[PDB]
DNA sequence: ACTAATAGATTAGAGCCGTCA
RNA sequence: UGACGGCUCUAAUCUAUUAGU
């Protein structure tokens, strides 16, 4: 018996400085924003991987359709959407040992086998990069589980873009089971697969598909997350910060501040007092030097309530005329609603205000144009809380929705949580594989 | 400014540190992909 | 001044399964 | 690791009290 406020969906930008809503529509209509003259690839693995990859790459150049194109737009062609050259006649290949005496990998000593395989792969890649004259841009790895984690950790020092594709992703036609049916049927989302792989390859080669153009100046975004690690004394260190979202005179930036500040305690998921100052100190100057001025208003996101003394220390650390707000987002809250009539759920963009601070927000509601709903079942809301800080609630409620579509790893219409927490989480498990890394790089290309 | 040919160790070290840190920060921070770097010196 | 046992209320890993009738 | 979502079991600290050597 309460009205629910509806917030209009934000919009994104595309080539020629014009506005749209769905990234796929802009790609199929106007393509990318910036252009790269081409990409030169490089592959590692077995010769079966080579022939399969070449076959798939030549398959990509022709258009493909979907089961129901209204649910997922068709793929018209790689060169059609982008115009960036990518061919199968400029591939370098380094052979791998094929006898494979250690065929017992999946049922043997995990640490030794993982270290040996990752050392072999990384050493071969390093030799190829440091010896061969031919230039390379990316690297695709095909292998026939704590496996993909170590691959990027050691290579992070050498600053080389990387990509991994499962051997069953490309040649799923013959990947049959004991019954004989494919284990991962892809007969309905092949076009969207091409969309995802093409956009990932385009980004990791240095191309920027799209940027936001409905943002306000003098604002900064930040996020924090915590992960579990136990080596000697169970130091719950984590504190792997991410996101900067600064705005210079013109442009968007996604550098972020990285580095595992330590919490030596056991269950104190709340931030340490000594480490708190360094985070904001390392965050401020990165924006300051680019934009020549201090950030008037700043934001802080999290996923766990934090104590008071950290907030105090931030308050003395923060400069004059800067508001600090900690936004807490919760996913597991039972608020199952129901449309009164029909076999059909509620929209997306509906917000419910219960008080001055707390709020319930929806993101997984059906698109008016997709003729269906993103969630398989009836969707569940998310909960937004403002722990500390004074600001306007309505602009915060509308502003989070604007950050629900900057997922570069895929081309879905939107993602439930804001991608800041997603980026922080993704950095977490990949930076903690090796403790010997010092001064990690400040780009998203290498570990995505 | 000008510190004469003396302190030539510092004279080369300051400039080389400046250029090296600039190049390293550009390589490890920016998003655009680059292949070559043309250094211009007066 | 720390060691066991019942609750409320937070809070993090992993593992399956479908892909929109 | 293609990527997203919906689920399914497992664990753990912070309060505030009680029984206890
Ligand atoms: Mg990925």
């Amino acid at each position: 018996m309460k009205e629910l406020i509806y917030i209009e969906e934000p919009s994104i930008l595309f080539a020629h400085g014009q506005k749209c809503t769905d990234p796929r529509d802009g790609l199929a209509l106007f393509g990318p924003l910036n252009q790269i003259y081409g990409i030169k690839s490089g592959v590692v693995g077995t010769q079966k991987g080579l022939q399969i990859f070449k076959s798939y790459l030549d398959k990509i150049q022709k258009p493909i359709y979907n089961h129901n194109n209204i649910t997922r737009p068709m793929f018209p062609g790689f060169e059609a959407v982008f115009g960036c050259k990518w061919e199968s006649q400029n591939i370098v290949f380094k052979e791998i040992t094929d006898e494979e005496i250690r065929r017992y990998l999946f049922n043997a000593s995990t640490h030794k086998r993982t270290y040996d395989l990752v050392t072999l792969f990384n050493d071969k890649i390093i030799t190829a990069n440091k010896n061969d004259e031919e230039r390379v841009d990316v690297w695709f790895v095909i292998v026939p589980a704590q496996f993909h984690d170590q691959l990027k950790a050691r290579l992070l020092e050498h600053t080389i873009p990387t990509q991994i594709l499962r051997e069953s992703t490309l040649a799923w036609r013959d990947f049959k089971n004991t019954f004989g049916a494919p284990i991962r049927d892809f007969s309905k989302i092949e076009g969207h697969l091409a969309w995802t792989i093409s956009t990932a390859a385009y980004y990791k080669a240095g191309g920027k598909p799209w940027k936001l153009g409905d943002i306000r100046p003098g604002v900064c975004y930040l996020g924090l997350v915590y992960k579990k690690i136990e080596k000697s004394k169970n130091p719950q260190n984590a504190c792997c910060a991410a996101q900067m979202f600064l705005d210079n005179g013109d442009g968007t930036v996604f550098k972020g501040e990285v580095g595992p500040w330590y919490n030596p305690e056991k269950g104190e998921y709340h931030l340490k007092p000594k480490e708190a100052k360094a985070l904001l100190t390392q965050a401020l100057e990165s924006y300051k030097e680019q934009n020549k001025s201090y950030p008037k208003e700043v934001f802080i996101h999290a996923r766990t309530r934090f104590n008071d003394e950290e907030w105090n220390a931030f308050n003395e650390v923060t400069p004059k005329n800067t508001n600090l707000v900690g936004v807490t987002i919760t996913k597991s809250k039972p608020l199952k609603l129901y449309k009164t009539e029909g076999a059909f759920p509620i929209m997306r963009g509906n917000a419910y205000i219960v008080d001055e601070k707390k709020a319930f927000l929806w993101t997984l509601g059906f698109v008016p144009k997709l003729q269906s709903t993103l969630s398989m079942e009836v969707p569940n809301p998310i909960f937004i809380e403002i722990n500390k800080g004074e600001a306007e609630i309505q602009q915060v409620l509308k502003d989070i929705l604007a950050l629900t579509k900057l997922n570069y790893n895929a081309c879905i219409y939107a993602d439930g949580e804001p991608v800041t927490l997603r980026f922080a989480n993704k950095i977490g498990e990949i930076l903690t594989a090796s403790t010997e890394i010092k001064t990690p790089p400040l780009a998203f290309k290498y570990y995505i």
